[PDB]
């Protein structure tokens, strides 16, 4: 039901900007009945963990590996990080989608790995401008959703991040009413596969570029539950903002 | 010129298991003259720095990304490390090379970033069963020296850590003899490559299997100057003991 903010801090900090970046977050107000996620790098999830509030604020990483521990050099998993005290992942970025080559079936199996291991998980799909300019779009989504369907039994702790790959760095914008038509349809596929109840609770959360300037033309959206913000993360008055973005979709 | 010894954690830990593996290393003895670095998954890093003792151990991280900060969800940078004060960092790991992807040319670029941000690289290599037996270890092993030769001018930070991943996994063991071979062979490459008093004072560190009790039969061997431990790491005692197996090797 709640309006839902994650914050993606991607590849970026050092220990004196972390400790600011906080002391920023905790320094803002965040209505009741918003969830705020904030995924910080790995390195850093122990110190934010113990300054930042846990009122406002839950913590995030960024990824995991797609099974448990053993002799995966490099990776953390899903269990260490419940154990830790992380509440959330994000997985299937974009970005891993791209450069990891996580495939529909890798990212569907990681959020599948992450619920049994007593995750919440933003799992993130979206097309790019290729896909977009080929005819594609509906291919692309309903193959990535399909793969997640396939995995996923229960969706109570899945957010759904809808990032519209072809409007992040290709020099495209992408138009409020552009994200709502995709939201739109994937509400009503969500409704086909999951059933109605399912997805009208399910959060089908924004990942273009969200800032302060446009939250809130996307926050009005009728399919837009909140927003996996990228670099407007990283400063806290403009993410604190958009946190405020909610409106009548705070659920105090 | 020191004995090197570094402990690969791998993907394994708890918050329980973390601190109860850092009170046995600071129970341990370690010689005058042995280098030992530790690699925790990027989450525990905080804690073992703040609770291993400084004057036995140095924090490695277990891999890093190929440049710096940016939009790289899920990925941590050699830049984040050294402003962490972590010192060294493993790259080329063969469960990267063989899981990820990670081709002699991105573990070379990534062995070359980290030494410009200001870390000390454990670099990888190995050959796997398939090419031992086609006949292919020369070209192998030289085709993934070849890439870092290409882009590491400054070797002093750098140890090289060979895994003979034939033996890894596969029902086979390798004998200390088979080390040694191996080792011999890339010595006279580096000197080659590297020229003769670059090749003598780099260390050539073993990443077979290593344990409490192979130690000492591998350590005497000429061209072994350390090991790159695997599950033996997460025991403490064992893994002391693998530290002490320097003898002569040590450089009080």
């Amino acid at each position: 039901a709640k309006f839902f903010v994650g914050g993606n801090w991607k590849c970026n900090g050092s220990v004196a900007n972390v400790a600011k970046l906080v002391d920023e977050l905790n320094a803002g107000t965040i209505p009741r009945g918003v969830d705020v996620v904030v995924a910080p790098p790995f390195i850093y999830i122990d110190y934010v963990m113990q300054h930042l509030d846990r009122d406002k604020y839950q913590l995030s990483a960024q990824n995991a590996w797609i099974g448990g521990n053993g002799a995966f050099t490099g990776e953390v998993s899903a269990e260490q990080l419940t154990d830790f005290g992380v509440p959330w992942v994000i997985l299937g970025h974009s970005e891993r989608r791209s450069l990891f080559g996580e495939s529909n079936e890798v990212v569907a199996k990681k959020t599948s790995h992450a619920l049994a291991a007593g995750l919440g998980v933003i799992a993130c799909i979206g097309e790019t401008l290729e896909q977009r300019n080929s005819g594609s779009v509906f291919k692309v989504l309903d193959a990535q959703m399909d793969a997640l369907v396939d995995e996923v039994k229960d969706w109570t702790k899945v957010v759904l991040a809808y990032e519209p790959v072809w409007a992040i760095g290709t020099g495209v914008v992408a138009s409020p009413e552009q994200a709502q038509e995709v939201h739109a349809y994937l509400r009503q596929y969500c409704a086909k596969k999951l059933g109605a109840a399912v997805a009208d609770k399910l959060r089908i959360i924004y990942g273009g570029s969200v800032s302060d300037t446009n939250c809130k033309d996307l926050s009005k959206q009728e399919d837009i539950d909140g927003f996996l913000v990228g670099g407007a993360s990283l400063k806290g008055a403009a993410f604190v903002t958009i946190c405020n973005a909610a409106g009548p979709k705070a659920k105090p």
